[PDB]
Parts: C-alpha cells; sequence; structure tokens
C-alpha cells in the first residue's frame, strides 16, 4: 500500500538524519508518523507553495523533540525544506534545528521543545481565530475558518501552562482546536509510571473537551476516524489520545525509554529497516512514488484550496471594501495610518499611576486600533486593562475584545505568543510584575521567536505598600533587562507611558515590557514635548542642570525620576546644579551611538548618582566608578507604600545627602 | 452556640482588622471562617505553646490574601499573636503582614500570597511527613504520623503549579494531605464564570484523589463529617469543596467581587455585625467566653497531645536509641559530625562534566547523610542527580530517597519548599538551568523564606549544542544574581564542585543554585587545595600570575576558568603575565571585606578581561572602566557545542587576542 511506504518512508528519513548527526529524538518519530502522516495529508489543509496562505489549518509541534518527523513531513510535502537540509539535522546554521524554531524552518509555526508551551500557544492560535472568524465573516463570506492542530506527549500533558491552558479552552469551547496526544507509557527517565498515573480522559472531560481515543496508533483508519469525529464537533477542543509505542519496530529498544533521545545505531537501525520491510540499500531514500502520493494528497489539493480562498477573498473585497482593507492591513502587520493621533498627552501636575495612564492610553488606541485585542489574568481591575465598550470574548462573542484569562499567568503569557503567531491581531496581557515571573519561559519564547507581544506589567515596586514582599518587585527588572531580544520601558510619567506604548505597538520583531506603578505619579512638564523620542532613544536628558554645566548627573526611571526632579530643585536652590536623566529603556539607549549616549551621559561628568527601586545589578555601566547606586536589594515588606520608600531611603532628603557626599559638600 | 460565637469573633476580628489597615481582604475570611474553625478548633493537633513541635499537623493557608482568618485563629488559640498584632495588620515591622510569613509570625508554617504554591508546598510537607514515617517509625512506635491540611481559593486551582502538585500527590497517593477548597464561585474581576467552569471534582479523581463536598460552608457540623471521611481514607489525598458565600453576612457586598479586596467600609461593616447580631458596639473585642473556649478546645488539648508524642518518644528513644538519636538530629537540623571527610578530591586534569562531578558529590553526601532527598524532573538521567541504591519515593517505598517528579518544575521546587519548612531532611531538585525559568516564582520563595533548598542546575551553556536555543541558557545567571537572598554557584570544575556542594548543604538560612555543565571540564591544577576556602570566599586567585606582577586580570566563572587559564598559559609564552581569577559565587565575594576584595582584584590591575558563556549584565563591576567583556547578549543555535562556542568566541586564540587589544599589544 502507498500509505503504508510513505509513512516507512517518514520514520526512515527520520531515523537517518538523526544517525548522521549522531544527535537527536527517533522514538517519538517512530511511533507517531502513522498519526501526523493521517493528519498531514487527509484532513489539514495547507499550501506547501505557501506558507503564509492566512486561511491555512495551523499546526504546532508540542512535543518538539520529535522535529525530524516535521521535517520530513514537512520535505515530502513539497515546502522549501531540501533532501541537504535533513541531512544538515542539528548542524550549524542549518533549516532542521534538533527542536522547532519558528523563522528558521518554512512551515514551521512556534518555536517549542520548552514543554507545555506548544499546547498552550495552539490555544493561543484557536482564540485569534476565533476573535478574527467574528471580526471578518460577515454576510456570508466566511473569510476566516481553519483549524488548530497540534501533536503533544506526555511530558505536555505534565506540564502546568498545559493544564492552564486547556482549562481556558474548554472554557471558550474553542472546537476548532484538536490535539493528537502521542500516548506512549514513556518519558525521558523511564516508564510512564514512575511520575505520572492521571485519567487523562477524565481530566480533559472535566475540562469540557472531547476526548477520544485511538487503541492502534498504526492503524491509520482508527487515526482518521478520530479526526473526523474531531473536526465534526466544533462546540468542544478535542483531545485525541493515540496509543503508540515509542520507537515502534526497533526490536530491541521499542518501548524502552533509551529510545526517546538518542541515536538508534547503525545496528539497531539495520533491524528496524528490516522489521519495516524496508528493503533499500540507500540512506536518505525516496521512492518516487512517494514524492508522487504527496503531489497528489498535499500539494495540488493544497494549492486550490489557497485558489479558491483567493477568489473568495476577491469577491469579499468588493462587496466590503473598507472592512477588507483593514483585514489586508491586519495580516500585513500594519497599523491604520494616523492611530497615532489618538494618544493622549498630559499637562504637567496631572497625577496619576502610569497604571491609570496605561489604562487611557488602551481605550485611546482601542477605537484607532481595531486588532488591539488582550486581557489580564484576573487583575483587570488592578491593571487596568479593560477596553471599555470592547466587549468580553466568549464563545456567544467572539468579536469581543477582553480576553479573560483567568489565574493563569504562564497560558496567558503562551496564549499570547500563540494569538501573535495566527497574525492580524496586536496583543497584550496584563499582570503583577511580581508574577511576571510565572510566565517568564513564555517571555524567553517570545524574544526567542521575536514576536511584538506587549506586557502589561503593574505594581512595580516596594511602592505597592500592605500586600507585602510577595507582592513587590525587587529583581525582576534586572532578570528583564538580561534577556536579549526583549524590549523593556519603566515610564516616568502619563507621557512616557503613552510613548512606551506607541513604540510597543510599533514593534515588528520583539516582544515589550511596559513597567507600570501602583501609585500615583505626578506628570513631569517637559515630557509632553520629549516623551515619544526621549522613550525611542532609551534615555534622555528630561531636565537639565539650570546652569547648562552640571556638576552631576542624577539618572532615574520609572517613578524615581520625579524623585531626582525634586531634589534638584532643592540642590538648585542651595546653589548646586545637577540634571536628571530619565532612563526608560537601557535597551534601547543600548541601541544608539555612542555620540548619543555621550550626549546624555556626558564623560566628563563623572558623579553620577543612579535611583531605582529595584536591584542594582547592573547600573554601574551608567554611573561609572565615581559614581553611586541608590537601590534596592533585599526584598521588601508589608506597609503602607509611602512609608516602606522612606525607610529604604527614596526620601528627597536622602538623595540630595548622597548627591552632597558625590560633591564632596 | 458558643460555636457561632467564636466563628463570629473571627469574622469581626478580621473586619475589624482590615477596617483599621483600611487595607486587606475581608471576603474570604467572611466566607471560610467555619470551615477554618472546624478545622482548627477540631481536627488539627496542635499546640499553641510551641509552634515547632515537631509532629503537629502542618496546616498553609494557600488563600494568602485571607491572611486576617489565620491571625485570628493564631490570637485567639493562644500563640504569641497579640491583639495589639492584629490592630497592627499591615504596618511597618508588624507580626501580621498583609500575606502570611513563614519566620515572621509564630505558628506560620509558609509565605503565600502568590496563588497555586501553598497547595504544593502542603504537597511537599506531606511528602516529607511520609519519608520521615518511613525512615524512623517501627513496630510499636508511629513516631512521625501527622496530616497536613492546607486551604485554597478558584485562583489557586487555576494555577499550573497546583495541576502539578495534585496530580505528582494523587500518584503517591498521600492520604493525610487533605485540602478544604473555599468555593465562592468569585474571583478578583466578578464570577468565576468569566475565566472558569470546570468540574473541579471530576478532575481531582482522575488525579486520584478522593472528593468531597460541603453544600453548605456555614454548617460545621457537615464540614466535621467531611474532615471525618477525609482523614478516614489513608489511601488518597483528599479535597473537599466547601460552598461558601463570599463575604457572608454583609447583606450589600456578600457574593460580590468587591468584598474581595477592600474593606467592607464603616457602614457595610456596621451592617454586617447587625446581621450577625453581634452588639457590643467595640472593634477588636473578644468575649471572655470566646477565650476560655479556644482554651478548652485547642490549648489544653494541644498541651496535652505534644506531652503524650513526648512521653512516646523517650519511650522510643529506650527501645531505639540510635534512630531516636538520629531523629533528634535531624529535627535540630544538625549534619552527622565528620560527614564533610566523605567528599570527593580529584586530580588536576581529570576530565569530568560538572554534572558528572555532582553526581559523585551526591552519592559522596548521600552514603554519609542519611537525610538527604531529592529528585528531578524527568531529567534524572541527564542531571545526574540520582542516589545510586537509595530507593524510589512510592507509596511501596516512601523510605525511598529519589523522587520522580515527572515533568514539574514548578511543583518541584515548591514541594521543595515544603520539605525544608517541615523539617529534618537536606533536600535537592534537578533541572536543566534554562528550565529553571519554571520554577522561578519558587526560587523566589526559597529566598524569602531563607530555605536551605539545593537547585541542581545542569546544561548551563550553549555548550549544550545541538538541542537549540530553547535549551541553552543566557539570561538565566544574571537573573538569579539579581535575586535577594540567593546563592548562585558556577564551579569551575569538580573540586570547586565538591566544595560548592558542601556550602549548599552547610546553608541554613538561603538556598542555593548549583549551575552545571553537561560537557568536560578538565581538574585545573590547584582547586585540590583552594576550592573549599575559595568558593567560601566567592572569588580567588586561582592562577597568580607567574612572575608576580598581572599585566592584566581574567576574570571568570565556570567551565570559562578553564579557557582563561590556556589564554594565560599562552600569554606567558609571549612575556604576558595575568593573573587569572575564579568567581564561582558573585554573592558568597560581596560578602568579603573590602580588604579581601582588593587583593583578589587589586585596584592597581585597571586592565581586566571578564569571560562568561552568558548575558553581560552587572560584570562592569567588575571589570571596571577600562575593562573589556566578552559574554554572550543573544541566543544560541542548534550545532554542535565545540561549533558554537568557537563562532561566540570562547576560544584561547580570541581571549589573548582581547587581553593583547587590552594592553594595546
Ligand atoms: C519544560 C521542559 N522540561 C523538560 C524538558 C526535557 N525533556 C524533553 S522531552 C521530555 C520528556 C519526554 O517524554 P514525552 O514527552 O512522553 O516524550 P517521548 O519520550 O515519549 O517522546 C523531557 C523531560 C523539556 N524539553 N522541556
Ligand atoms: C500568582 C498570583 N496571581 C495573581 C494574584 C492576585 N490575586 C490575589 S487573589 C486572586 C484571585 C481571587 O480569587 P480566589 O482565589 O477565588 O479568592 P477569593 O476572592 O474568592 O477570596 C488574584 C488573581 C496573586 N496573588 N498571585
Ligand atoms: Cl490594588
Ligand atoms: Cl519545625
Ligand atoms: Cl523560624
Ligand atoms: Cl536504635
Ligand atoms: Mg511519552
Ligand atoms: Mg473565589
Amino acid at each position: 500500500s502507498i500509505e503504508e511506504l510513505a509513512i516507512t518512508t517518514i520514520r526512515t528519513l527520520s531515523i537517518d538524519a538523526i544517525e548522521k548527526a549522531k544527535s537527536g529524538h527517533p522514538g517519538m518519530p517512530m511511533g507517531a508518523a502513522p498519526m501526523a502522516y493521517t493528519l498531514w495529508t487527509k484532513f489539514m489543509n495547507h499550501n506547501p507553495a505557501n506558507p503564509n496562505w492566512f486561511n491555512r489549518d495551523r499546526f504546532v509541534l508540542s512535543a518538539g523533540h520529535g522535529s525530524m518527523l516535521l521535517y520530513s513531513l514537512l520535505h515530502l510535502s513539497g515546502y522549501d525544506v531540501s533532501m541537504d537540509d535533513l541531512k544538515q539535522f542539528r548542524q550549524w546554521g542549518s533549516k532542521t534545528p534538533g527542536h522547532p524554531e519558528y523563522g528558521h524552518t518554512p512551515g514551521v509555526e512556534a518555536t517549542t521543545g520548552p514543554l507545555g508551551q506548544g499546547i498552550a500557544m495552539a490555544v493561543g492560535m484557536a482564540m485569534a481565530e476565533r476573535h478574527l472568524a467574528a471580526t471578518y465573516n460577515r454576510d456570508g463570506f466566511e473569510i476566516i475558518n481553519h483549524y488548530t492542530y497540534a501533536i503533544c506527549g506526555d511530558g505536555d500533558l505534565m506540564e502546568g501552562v498545559a493544564s492552564e491552558a486547556a482549562s481556558l479552552a474548554g472554557h471558550l469551547k474553542l472546537g476548532r482546536l484538536i490535539v493528537l496526544y502521542d500516548s506512549n507509557d514513556i518519558s525521558l527517565d523511564g516508564e510512564l509510571n514512575l511520575s505520572f498515573s492521571e485519567n487523562v480522559a477524565q481530566r480533559f472531560q472535566a475540562y469540557g473537551w472531547q476526548y477520544l481515543r485511538v487503541e492502534d496508533g498504526n492503524n491509520i483508519e482508527e487515526i482518521a476516524k478520530a479526526l473526523e469525529e474531531a473536526r465534526a464537533d466544533l462546540s468542544r477542543p478535542t483531545l485525541i489520545e493515540v496509543k503508540t509505542t515509542i520507537g515502534y519496530g526497533a526490536p530491541n529498544k521499542a518501548g524502552t525509554s533509551g529510545v526517546h533521545g538518542a541515536p538508534l545505531g547503525a545496528q539497531e537501525a539495520k533491524l528496524t529497516k528490516e522489521a519495516y520491510r524496508w528493503t533499500f540499500a540507500e540512506d536518505f531514500y525516496v521512492p518516487e512514488e512517494v514524492y508522487a502520493h504527496f503531489r497528489a494528497t498535499v500539494q495540488e489539493p493544497g494549492a486550490k484550496k489557497e485558489a479558491k480562498w483567493n477568489e473568495q477573498l476577491a469577491a469579499y473585497e468588493q462587496a466590503h471594501p473598507e472592512l477588507a482593507a483593514q483585514l489586508k492591513r491586519a495580516i500585513e502587520g500594519k497599523l491604520p495610518d494616523g492611530w497615532e493621533a489618538s494618544l493622549p498627552v498630559y499637562e504637567a501636575g496631572k497625577s496619576l499611576a502610569t497604571r491609570s495612564s496605561s489604562g487611557e492610553v488602551i481605550n485611546a488606541i482601542a477605537k484607532a486600533v481595531p486588532q488591539l485585542f488582550g486581557g489580564s489574568a484576573d487583575l483587570a481591575s488592578s491593571n487596568k486593562t479593560l477596553i471599555k465598550g470592547g466587549g468580553n470574548f466568549f464563545p456567544g462573542s467572539y468579536e469581543g475584545r477582553n480576553v479573560w484569562f483567568g489565574v493563569r499567568e504562564f497560558a496567558m503569557g503562551a496564549a499570547l505568543n500563540g494569538m501573535a503567531l495566527h497574525g492580524g491581531l496586536k496583543v497584550f496581557g496584563g499582570t503583577f510584575f511580581v508574577f511576571s515571573d510565572y510566565l517568564r519561559p513564555a517571555i524567553r519564547l517570545a524574544a526567542l521567536m521575536g514576536l511584538p507581544v506587549i506586557y502589561v506589567l503593574t505594581h512595580d515596586s516596594i511602592a505597592v505598600g500592605e500586600d507585602g514582599p510577595t507582592h513587590e518587585p525587587i529583581e525582576q527588572l534586572a532578570s528583564l533587562r538580561a534577556m536579549p531580544n526583549l524590549s523593556v520601558i519603566r515610564p516616568a510619567d502619563a507621557n512616557e507611558t503613552a510613548a512606551a506604548w506607541r513604540l510597543a505597538l510599533e514593534s515588528t520583531d520583539k516582544p515589550t515590557a511596559l513597567v507600570l506603578t501602583r501609585q500615583d505619579v505626578p506628570t513631569l512638564a517637559a515630557t509632553a514635548e520629549l516623551a515619544y523620542e526621549g522613550v525611542k532613544k532609551g534615555a534622555y536628558v528630561v531636565s537639565p542642570a539650570k546652569n547648562g554645566a552640571p556638576e552631576a548627573l542624577l539618572l532615574a526611571t520609572g517613578s524615581e525620576v520625579g524623585l531626582a526632579v525634586k531634589a534638584q530643585e532643592a540642590l538648585a536652590a542651595e546653589g548646586i546644579h545637577v540634571s536628571v536623566i530619565s532612563m526608560p529603556s537601557w535597551d534601547r539607549f543600548e541601541a544608539q551611538p555612542k555620540s548619543y549616549r555621550d550626549e546624555v551621559l556626558p564623560p566628563a561628568v563623572t558623579k553620577r548618582l543612579a535611583i531605582e527601586m529595584g536591584a542594582s545589578l547592573g547600573w554601574e555601566r551608567y554611573v561609572g566608578a565615581e559614581g553611586d547606586i541608590l537601590a534596592i536589594d533585599r526584598f521588601g515588606a508589608s506597609a503602607p507604600g509611602e512609608k516602606i520608600m522612606a525607610e529604604y531611603g527614596f526620601t528627597v532628603d536622602n538623595v540630595v545627602r548622597r548627591t552632597k557626599a558625590l560633591l564632596g559638600k
């Protein structure tokens, strides 16, 4: 049968590439190839000629170690994955990295490897599909309509982020999300029973999922059957548990954890090929009949599906020209001409938390930017993230723009990544800066994939006060500044906050963390003028010395900028002139040339005090060896916030006092 | 009824404390007072006169926003929490912080606030209780035998950490763990149905838990019946869903999310006490007959119980004097005198990954230190954590010392906090450094509570190779360096690894992260002699300049110390003389006096190159303004590790070219 031979071809390309690499994970591709074959050639709607076709079904390999299965299917389907690419598995600069990397392989929809997260990112994709369908499907035109598939394994189902995401997806009745569970009773350290014994069916049923079981993971009629039932039932996400033998066919290693994560070896790979009836003498061998089978089943149907969808789009264009022009910009990642003029501008004196001015920026933008979409992990009323009038994102009204993620920071991070990968949306999530730790691995995959997600991180310091040190960030700032390709902006007032929002929405290729206060911040007088370009360049001179030549520089961020300005005013009354530097974003300031940075931090002004309510790690770069740091390198406390700040030294007097010491006065 | 009157006292005290603080969370205490009084006064075995009684039931309030419910029961029961303490809720330095703080309050077993983690810490405590029962109990002496209780809310049960922990606890059949779920259909933003609609009972049964439902959370008899059923089924852990009205008794605010986290206000407070029939008209008032009731239900029974256990203990001493002697030492936190003699010492040049030398050290410490208990998150084969011959921690064999946490990093981390809090064990957990992000919030809780937990974090760098950038740490070091009260050690070789393990085990008041390699690192010349004092001082000259007069300093950590010594050798062969500095721990170095710091880092020697395969943040502190940093501020790649390290510039020839450039040579 041609189906069997395609499946053996997949199994054997995967083995050989892993042998040549002397590295990788054979056991999962060997057992999962039939289910992956069946989904890829019989149910999934995609076009190898255009992996960016916007209405394609989205596929996610959550069990990322199995990546040679993905690459085998990509290559045989005619994606731009060549045979030489498969012979470069796990090699420097290749298009077949050991775990799936989005942006490095055509057709790969998401970077996985960190277990659990792929499922949750698929949930994100399925949410973007329903929200987009409800925004653009009008008057008989079903322009957004597609499934989200994922293959996961035992480890994915032990990770909490996948529990969070399954709960959320079932709650939202995401009927177009179908997960195939590679259920092989094996994890990395040995038998599944070492660590895991849940009734997975009963658990996914408690979330509101359709559960289906495949007894024989090699029987493609039982698999295709399960897939038909899953695609039929659009009222619930589906989990298809497919019982497999890890390393199926290896006479000595099938069913053992030894086959999870190291090459079969030349001896056992020979015996496996014999067990497969794979007669052929050559390695990396694909019979022409297999390329032909894949042409017939995938390449050629895929191009007609997309052609036929291009026809429906052209008619929608003519029927609904504005709506289609909006959709086309959304797909292209563009914002509506002139949206930015809708941003608020705040006068000096006006005092409100930067979480509150964030709240106002959001609603101001939300009208001008239809593509904005997001929410909070059960803190909308504290983070100030609600889009008023925007609607609740619910199965009865997927057009609603407010997502109620629940107390699931980590699912929220990864769903956000998934929505951004889908395309068509600008997306944000809110929580307390301290609990940004709960989604830390999702922030990392955003950075690695270069996804311009936006984190709304409020309650940024010890000024939080009474809820105490579990709720008071100290190190989180430093911990994000050290992450590559993560933009971090801690705006100093309402105007820097609108600037920060603007830059974050203009980002195309990296996540932005917005660090915001619980407590009021009075608006500075220069920021209305300078914030957008000032924040654009990471740091600037928000308040220059009045006598032009500063005797020392005060360096501050967020709320502390106001503190430093009031110290400046006290100091100049005494005849001591300093320049205050706002430093809303280290990463963007380091992106500028030294010509600019030297205009902000003039080398001749060696006396520099840093002022920031957070760990000191890193501050020596900017204050230098004659400078001083006023920071916090200890945990906080449970007390009114202005009192903590005082006992920790963030007072006008102590700033003046430390500045005077720097100058020998 | 005296029962009602005590329950109403709890409620009023909670309301009054929040009013006076003008901050706090009345909703949960108001709804959950009955269940907590029932557990506290009728089932828990505890002694207010000794909160450290070792065989007490352990209680954790996972829903830590309800702190005043805990402080009320502690005050009323005769723990060292005064009325003045209750009147200082949420104030500076007070014994009643806004969320419970272990070590800041008598009777408080864990710091909570961050949702989900309370349940998983309680799982760890129950794990501790069974490992210690299996170790010390003998026929006729069930000397270790007590329950673990927690109270959680809806938010706890959305958190991934509590799904992981529940799964593991069901798998481990921890029948003595009983969780009371305050099920009030409300969360912080509104109704539970915004975000959460699952069948909790069905999910928890899928884990292997017993599920019990109390329909009227004010009926203390129905609560008592569930606790009796739950305490009687020791084959499974129990979840009791207690249907409660949040803010019960407040005629306006009961059952709304506005009573979650703000004071009632004086009006609603008056109206609430009216509904309760509380007519004393004095804030912070306790009827004398309520104290007397708690003294009859808690104080006197508690002293009798500990006293009976102490009689038991002395009987156990007589019949099993050696085990009783070992038990007493474990309880008091001591290590077997002389244990450190057992640590291995490695000849120079012996070449071994520090994960493998960690493995060796682990089994050396384990043979000499019975109380060592630990495991990995499905990465024992790769982290090298297995205790050989130590047995498997299962219900067959709770005396087994190897714990299979599964792919549950965060539950692992939180459960380690639980075991350290219980007392009597030295605990560790293994996973990839890059996946330490998955347990970040529990690392923070260890630091905050000062628990000498040990993290075994292998695969520390790009040397990991073919698995790619999702698996290669970059920023993790900087992220842990910035955290208060966390010790981070990245040993240079096998001897610094031995010394690191020794210091992490010797710790009493802070956790320790061990940053270990995948790849071999040769053992340096001088570490056999210098490692212990050297790592103890955080940084030390490991290879001083041959001629005694350094032209520059090479600063390095971990596997890069090797590289630095080769460069030094090459440099010396051209007439250039540099000193090499090992810095296994920044935190330990900063704890040295300046006189010693200036001796390792002579202010005279301005020309310094730091060398570390991770983010640059904070190295300017040690290289200074005329310094240079050879670091990695980008993500990694999929390739053989050697290939990546060379492309990223960690080669002998490149360190030499940098050093010469520093010296204008
Ligand atoms: C978050 C995370 N933790 C740990 C790992 C290491 N790891 C990779 S696969 C795996 C488990 C393998 O078991 P399963 O998912 O059942 O896959 P199978 O071996 O059956 O292919 C683990 C722990 C990981 N990649 N991500
Ligand atoms: C990890 C984490 N996320 C968010 C918060 C903020 N927060 C505190 S309580 C809560 C949820 C409130 O619901 P529930 O747990 O049901 O408590 P109830 O209001 O019913 O007392 C949230 C999100 C937190 N403390 N920790
Ligand atoms: Cl608040
Ligand atoms: Cl104790
Ligand atoms: Cl203590
Ligand atoms: Cl004995
Ligand atoms: Mg498996
Ligand atoms: Mg609730």
